[PDB]
């Protein structure tokens, strides 16, 4: 259906930009999500022949890359997030958000099934784009999402900053040697990717620079161990960046636990395994104040549910497996971009970013053709009109490593523009992810963030 | 200290600045607050000659003038907050801070029993600065607590924007001739001093500035009304400039309520009476999604508890009488200045901002006269030394009123320098305003707030 006065998300808003008919003149696509691949294809997709919807759960757009820099406030929450109304006041033609949730997608009966948690009732669709993400991953290792906080989406930060917040403060109503106190002021990240990284780091920078500055006591007693279950951090890069940056890490007193993997958490404590190059497995305890789990990604239930119903797709595990023009093996009209496709490419949103820009172009290929206004394989009019089928650019990998220094390498193709660094690093880092951001409203106020940074603390208030 | 933890919650924060003999020979000095009265006090006290703690539940100063333009994001609730801490880190002596909140003051006892809602209690002094302020007051009419927002802290900007979020969003799934959607789109603002109206004028700047530019269905039938109980609004404003204020709201579409009073307050309506020239007092019903309730300050509990406790307070019904010199009448250590203060003065910012900075100069006054240590008209002491008492230089009053207006009237004493005014009064308005913040980071935050917003849109995040 998809119809007149429903009850979805209540955001379920249209904007009617051009004049069409009533009598269906466009096909009808529907994006699924608000993130990198929606976002990216929506900013692009000739809207004038096509007839674009977008579910999303949220309603913003969010920035992934400057998130582990929210919680101490670094950067505000609002700061990097977008509405997904301005990216459709740039689109000449029509569109509609709805604020649910895909539930069961239905390949054949042809609807994407919203239920929200703010009310049939199904959405017709002509074209399907499934860019949800993943949601992150526990390993079944009992006590994370008990005791853990995932650093992934808004609230996210602001949780981490609340729970670090009230350690703080409860912490300094101890006597200096009590190991509570102690432990209160203890932090864990469980990650070696540039998130957790950069989050162990975007804390300690807090700690160092603005605590210390006006409760001196806590900010000594505050330690932040980072734990990867791999030989080293950063694995994307060349191994003499990689060792830099723990260098720096440790330089910036972080705890880095390398070859280390969480068995499990308790409330106060994760138990951590360590597997030696002389292969010898020993344990230990970490105690934690605030526990952080920047690590992994897995298929939603969306997804998970999808596999079934098609034969294809019932044993792939990591996301949608997809053919070289992105639609899924098993499916005519249903689409696959970013974290929930699996493309055999690195979950990242450079690939994201690039997966939908592409399959926009190829969007403006099928509306020449009149063979693609009607008509199980599928793949078939992609070769009969000659369709370049997609091949990946990784451009190179950013990471700041904390207390002003980061590392990066830049390319296209086998080229190999550049690769930092230091204190210089730094500056690109900002001057680049600057540049990358999506919305020049969402530009200013990390710019303004910036030079706020500079001549003042971060903001870490609690309860805002 | 040490752990003098036991009624007083979380950010207990202490500066160990000057080294302190355990047995102290400075006087104890104790601050009532974190708002006008009690920060600017603060500012002015020397931290050398006496020792200054405070208590209040709210661990932020509020830029009060500021707040009606958080609910719509013309400016950030954090723009306009700044942390006690960051006041007291900038004195010379040793600070401390408990943050809670009084629940009796013990005038004969020396303690303010302080019992947090974050956990005895007392808290000892030599002297005694209460600037509490007032609450906001219902006329006990029926109905206000429950389906009402008071705007008096930043946790009524969040409520509001939340709630006319939440209707906004329920409304656009109601078809444009529904009844129940023109209801959630009405805006009723008790109270027509410049709250009310900078309140009401701000809204509408948000329906007809961002709302519109996406949803004109929705925003042309937002409606905002603004109820006051007397003949005119704004009436500390000179006679002429009260009808200009008027034309110019009516005339951004918002329907002003003059000699009107509100009966009672239902969840869906608010039963509204008005008085007319002839003398004939008529009825009506003002249905409305949203209620911002910004009318008149009530006596807080602490201070009506100290009212039993001193002969002198036993009937006083607004607030702690002072003298001259505003010191409780009936207390000899004891100080009362702002909206707990009935100095038969205005209860305005501007009026507690002298209080204090007076108070300061005179205990200031109180470091070259050796004998109020070693000592029933108890003002005699002040008066034989020949203490100057306190006048109020009137500087003014202004008033935002949407649409890029502003009326204003700088002064003092008599000679009146100016009375605006037009697009040339906003800016000055702005102006006087950012001048009259109180710390850099306020300021450029509130600064960069309203650069961003000549760039880009509001920020109407229902969760942000
Ligand atoms: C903290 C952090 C930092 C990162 N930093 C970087 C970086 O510096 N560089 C980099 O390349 N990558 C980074 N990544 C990875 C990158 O952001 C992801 O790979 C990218 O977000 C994938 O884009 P996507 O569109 O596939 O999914 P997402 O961007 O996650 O978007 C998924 C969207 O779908 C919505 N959604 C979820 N469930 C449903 C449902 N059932 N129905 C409808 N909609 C739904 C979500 O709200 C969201 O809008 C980072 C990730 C994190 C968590
Ligand atoms: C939205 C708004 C806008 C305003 N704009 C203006 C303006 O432009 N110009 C103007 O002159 N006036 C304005 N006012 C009025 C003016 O701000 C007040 O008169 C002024 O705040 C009084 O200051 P105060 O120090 O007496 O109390 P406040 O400034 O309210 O501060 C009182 C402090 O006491 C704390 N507190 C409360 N109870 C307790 C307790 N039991 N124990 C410990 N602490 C406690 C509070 O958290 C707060 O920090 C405005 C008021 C509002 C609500
Ligand atoms: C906006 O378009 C872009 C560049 C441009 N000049 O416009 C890029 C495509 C831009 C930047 C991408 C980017 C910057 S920096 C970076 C990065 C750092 S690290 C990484 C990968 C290797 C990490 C993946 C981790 C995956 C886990 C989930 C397992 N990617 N990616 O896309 C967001
Ligand atoms: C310039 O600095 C100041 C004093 C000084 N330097 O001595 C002031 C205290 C300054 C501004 C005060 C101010 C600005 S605008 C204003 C005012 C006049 S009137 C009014 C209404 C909102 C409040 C109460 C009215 C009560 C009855 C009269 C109805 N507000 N007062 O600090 C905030
Ligand atoms: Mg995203
Ligand atoms: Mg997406
Ligand atoms: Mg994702
Ligand atoms: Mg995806
Ligand atoms: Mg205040
Ligand atoms: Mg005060
Ligand atoms: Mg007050
Ligand atoms: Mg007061």
């Amino acid at each position: 259906t998809g119809v007149e006065n429903s009850g979805a998300g209540p955001t379920s808003f249209k904007t009617m930009k051009v004049i069409d008919p009533q009598h269906s003149d466009k096909p009808n696509v529907l994006i699924l999500g608000s993130g990198w691949g929606a976002i990216s294809f929506l900013k692009h997709i000739d809207t004038k022949k096509y007839n674009v919807s977008i579910i999303s759960p949220r309603s913003y757009f969010l920035f992934t890359p400057l998130l582990p820099s929210a919680p101490v406030g670094t950067v505000d929450e609002k700061s990097i997030i977008e509405p997904i109304v301005n990216f459709a006041l740039k689109k000449k033609g029509n569109v509609t958000y709805y604020e649910a949730e895909a539930t069961s997608i239905n390949p054949d009966r042809n609807t994407v099934t919203i239920k929200s948690l703010s009310a049939p009732a199904e959405i017709k669709y002509d074209y399907l784009i499934s860019a949800v993400g993943a949601e992150p991953n526990t390993f079944g290792i009992p006590g994370v999402t008990d005791y853990g906080h995932f650093l992934k989406e808004i609230p996210n930060s602001l949780e981490i900053r609340r729970t670090f917040a009230a350690n703080l403060e409860k912490a300094n109503l101890l006597p200096k040697g009590d190991p509570e106190r102690r432990r209160l002021l203890s932090i864990v990240v469980v990650g070696g990717g540039p998130t957790g990284v950069e989050a162990a780091g975007e804390l300690q920078d807090y700690v160092h620079q603005d605590l210390r500055k006006f409760l001196p006591a806590l900010a000594e007693e505050v330690q932040i161990h980072l734990v990867e279950a791999l030989p080293i951090v950063l694995n994307m890069f060349e191994k003499k960046l990689s060792s830099y940056a723990q260098s720096h890490l440790e330089n910036t007193s972080i705890k880095v636990h390398l070859r280390t993997a969480v068995a499990k958490v308790e409330e106060k404590q994760l138990l951590a395994k360590t597997k030696h190059e002389d292969g010898k497995i020993t344990e230990e305890t970490i105690p934690y104040g605030t526990l952080i789990w920047a690590t992994g990604n897995k298929a939603r239930p969306v997804i998970t549910d999808l596999f079934k119903k098609i034969p294809e797709q019932n044993s792939s595990k990591r996301g949608l497996a997809v053919n070289d023009f992105l639609q899924v093996k098993g499916s005519n009209n249903i689409f696959a971009i970013g974290d929930n496709a699996f493309a055999g490419l690195p979950p990242t949103a450079q690939v994201a970013h690039q997966e939908a820009e592409y399959l926009a172009k190829n969007f403006d290929k099928m509306a020449q053709i009149p063979n693609f206004q009607k008509n199980d394989k599928i793949d078939l009019l992609f070769e009969e009109n000659n369709f370049k089928p997609f091949k990946y650019n990784d451009l190179g990998a950013l990471a700041y490593l904390g207390s002003e220094r980061a590392i990066a390498t830049i390319r296209s193709g086998k080229r190999t523009f550049y690769t930092g660094g230091g204190l210089m690093t730094f500056y690109l880092w900002r001057i680049l992810y600057l540049s990358m951001i999506l919305s020049a409203r969402s530009r200013l106020k990390v710019f303004f963030d910036w030079i706020k940074l500079a001549f003042f603390k971060r903001d870490f208030f609690k309860g805002l």
